[PDB]
This record gives structure tokens, sequence and C-alpha cells, in this order.
């Protein structure tokens, strides 16, 4: 008889599914190594009135797959927004225009007083205590990673090296360590390669000195460690880093930075996971700080 063609059944349309011919890179927002963001415009009607996104590519591929897994999930005022995959594969977020902290603090120092800073502060510690509920680790704080919603909401805004803690254990072990931000890192991770939820506790304090420094360039942790311990180490650079802080040297405090302010870093910054402050305890200090 006739062709047996398929019955077509119902196709519904998927929010979460971005289709590439409609993708349409505009630029460059970050990256580095093995991933990359960049700005695009989705324009399926073609007429450049479509939803700007933040799309995460490849330059490997699981290492993404689990990273869209765990940020899908998560839902807090104070972490940016999935919106879908294109499938390789994708990662769609919202786009802030605003940019990091790296790129407003730098231009809006006449806006962002001290208490707006620490309001800020509250709200990377309201986010990290949301993915530390979850049981994972961030692994990756820093300013740039803190995205600006608006002069008054943040949002952390990357989740790239992001690993859940198993069940009733206390850390997780990172094998691949090349690309470290080791002048964020607390010195368990720099010489055990363990993370604990008090080794993003550390990376707070080393964020919290950005956010009051506005992310300079010349007062970076990078910057200042390299002044503390030698800028020509090469490989040895870790190693000093670990023997400068088991030594009891820290960054020193920002400028106009209030001493009440410095000690609620410090407390990020003991040597020791164990004796270190909570993000509860951090958001309690800022806000008696606030009111
Ligand atoms: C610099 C920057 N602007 C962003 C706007 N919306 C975003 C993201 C943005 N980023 C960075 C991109 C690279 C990783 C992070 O440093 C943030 C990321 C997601 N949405």
């Amino acid at each position: 008889g006739d062709i047996v063609s398929e019955k077509k059944p119902a196709t519904e349309v998927d929010p979460t599914h971005f289709e590439k011919r409609f993708l349409k890179r505009i630029r460059d927002l970050g990256e580095g190594h093995f991933g990359k963001v960049e700005l695009c415009r989705y324009d399926p009607e073609g007429d450049n009135t479509g939803e700007q996104v933040a799309v995460k590519s490849l330059k490997h591929i699981a290492d993404l797959k689990k990273e869209i897994e765990i940020l899908r999930n998560l839902y807090h005022e104070n972490i940016v927004k999935y919106k879908g995959i294109c499938t390789g594969i994708k990662l769609i977020m919202e786009f802030l225009p605003s940019g990091s902290l790296k790129e407003y603090l730098p231009k809006n120092k006449n806006k962002i007083n001290l208490k707006q800073q620490l309001k800020y502060a509250v709200q990377i510690c309201k986010g990290m205590d949301y993915l530390g509920s979850r049981q994972y680790v961030h692994r990756d704080l820093a300013a740039r990673n803190v995205l600006v919603e608006s002069e008054h909401q943040v949002k952390i805004g990357d989740f790239g090296l992001t690993k859940a803690i198993e069940t009733d254990k206390e850390y997780y072990t990172v094998k691949d360590d090349r690309d470290s931000p080791v002048f964020w890192y607390a010195p368990e991770c720099l010489m055990q390669s363990k993370f604990y939820i008090a080794s993003d506790v550390w990376s707070f304090g080393v964020t919290l000195h950005e956010l009051l420094t506005y992310c300079d360039s010349d007062s970076s942790p990078m910057a200042l460690f390299l002044k503390m311990i030698g800028p020509t180490h090469g490989q040895m650079t870790v190693t000093r880093l670990v023997n400068t802080l088991k030594e009891g040297k820290r960054l020193p405090c920002p400028p106009n930075c209030p001493d009440e302010v410095y000690q609620l870093m410090r407390k990020c910054w003991e040597f020791q996971p164990s004796n270190r402050t909570s993000f509860q305890n951090l958001i309690e200090g800022f806000e008696a700080l606030l009111k």
C-alpha cells in the first residue's frame, strides 16, 4: 500500500532547551584552562530582541555535566540562576550586566561604602551556607566569582570546582590541582589537598579582603602574598606560602577597614579548620556591625 511513516507525537516545548542555531555570540565574559563563559543572545526571532544569557562551554565533558547538575538544583537568591542547556553540552545561565565584583567595584567606589560591603559579605555568607547545607564544597570562592545583580544584591556565579562531601565525612580529597587558586586556599588544601566547609570559610576571608580593597589589582591577595614571600620562587612558591602561614602571617588590614571587621576576617584564617568561625557566626557578626 502507501509508505508507512511514524505517527507524530505531540511535541511540547522545553524552556530549558536552547537550540544552538539561535544562540549568537556577542563576547567573552571569562575563562581559563578548560572552560570559558561567553555573553550570547538567544535570538530565535532573529531580530536582535532575544534574551541575553551567559553560556559556559568547554575549550572535561563529564565535569561540566556534573557542574550543570549541581547548579540546576540550587535555588537561592544569592546563587546565579540556571536557565538551561544547549546540547557536547553548554550550560546556559542568567547574564548579570554589572559583571563580577572584579569589574564592578573599581568603577563604583563612590556608590559602595562600608555598609554596602558588609551587606554583600552577609549575602556571600548566606549563599555559601546554603551550599554547605547541601553538602557541597565550593573550592573557588574569590571576588571574580561573585556577580553583581544590583547595587544591593550579589550572587555566587561559578561552580566549576564545586565538589560533594560524602555523607558522614568531613572533607573531599582532590586529585586534579594544577590550576589551584593557592593564594585563596587554606593550609590543609595547600598541604594535603583536603577540602572542608571550613576551607571555604578561609577562602571567604580572602574574598572579603578583596571586597574591602575594591578588587584593586595592586592589593590583590596574590600581589600582597608575593610581596610577603617573594615573587621569584617559581615552583617553590606554594611551599613558601605554606611556610609563611605556619609562622602566623596573614594578609594585612585593608585601608579604612575598622579593626572589628578585620577580626571577623582573621577568624576565617585560623590555621586549624576546627578553630575557624562558621558562616552562620560570620552572618551574626556582620549583622551586629550593621545594626
Ligand atoms: C565577568 C562575568 N560577568 C558575568 C555575567 N553573568 C554571568 C557570569 C559573568 N562573569 C564571569 C564569567 C566567568 C566565570 C565567573 O568569573 C563569572 C557568569 C555567569 N553569569
